[PDB]
């Protein structure tokens, strides 16, 4: 931890550059910045003042005011992750379920980290070894949705959360975070051009890395309610199916234990 602290060298912004440039990347600006409250935030708060965000990126190497799902938060420590957002225009036309882009994400993030290293936990969880390797984060603010990855690659469970893992405890020797982010990028780049297409590799790509797809479920919903049966499929909006009995409820988003 102290030790972790100083043994986690920063990104090199100039060679993430030059990998998105060599690789003729359609991704129109990349910062990366000391810190910040919320990368998610940020990113919003530039759509709101009239800026196009449509394919920016934004990596904070320490985020002091993280964003869960629904007023949860995310803890991190300086440079123990790659805490990114990317803006995404969703008004196109054939108009596409924006549900499916944090899908799409953790897709990314479990495609981009398994040369090194089980599965997506619905809707929001990259796992590896039952530990949460990785959180998702969509926010829509029309035009635009913003996608946040907070994945987790020196970061210890005693720095932010006694159920996170990461690369490096999960035996990854010496992370190479600039790699890493690189990888991560090329792959959200090629998983929302597949969600723009409508192209059904996205949903077969997803299913084949899905933990939750066919697993027995409560799902936990508001007013200490729950609903107990099997995660039959996600559906074109991104939602989870849930069998009971025959009957479908269909949740679009919170909690859900795999029993
Ligand atoms: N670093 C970490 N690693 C694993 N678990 C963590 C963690 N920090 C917090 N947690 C736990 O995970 C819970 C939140 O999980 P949820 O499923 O609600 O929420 C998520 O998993 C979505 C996390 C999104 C983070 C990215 S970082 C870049 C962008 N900017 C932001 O501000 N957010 C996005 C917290 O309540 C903690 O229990």
């Amino acid at each position: 931890m102290a030790d972790r602290d100083r043994l986690r060298p920063p990104l090199d912004e100039r060679s993430l550059r030059d990998q998105l440039i060599g690789a003729g990347s359609g991704w129109r600006q990349l910062d990366v910045v000391a810190q910040t409250g919320s990368t998610n935030a940020d990113l919003l708060a530039r759509a709101a003042s009239g800026a196009d965000i449509d394919g920016v990126v934004l990596i904070a190497e320490h985020q002091t005011a993280g964003r869960g799902r629904h007023g949860r938060g995310w803890a991190a420590t300086a440079r123990a992750q790659i805490i990114l957002s990317v803006g995404v225009r969703v008004v196109d036309v054939p108009v596409q379920a924006w549900g499916w882009l944090s899908l799409a994400a953790g897709l990314a993030v479990l495609d981009s980290v398994a040369p090194l290293i089980t599965g997506l936990k619905w809707p929001n969880d990259v796992l590896a070894r039952g530990g949460k390797l990785a959180g998702i984060l969509a926010e829509v603010a029309q035009p635009f949705v913003v996608l946040g990855v907070g994945l987790n690659v020196t970061q210890a469970p005693e720095e932010v959360d006694p159920d996170a893992t990461s690369l490096l405890d999960l035996g990854v020797a010496a992370p190479d975070r600039n790699r890493i982010a690189s990888r991560l990028l090329r792959e959200l780049e090629a998983r929302i051009i597949q969600w723009r297409n409508a192209n059904p590799q996205l949903a077969a790509d997803y299913r084949a890395r899905s933990l939750t797809i066919g697993s027995r479920v409560r799902v936990e919903l508001p007013g200490g309610q729950d609903v107990v049966g099997i995660a039959r499929d996600i559906d074109d909006q991104g939602r989870l199916c849930l069998d009971v009995g025959g009957r479908t409820v269909v949740v679009s988003a919170g909690d859900v234990v795999h029993l």
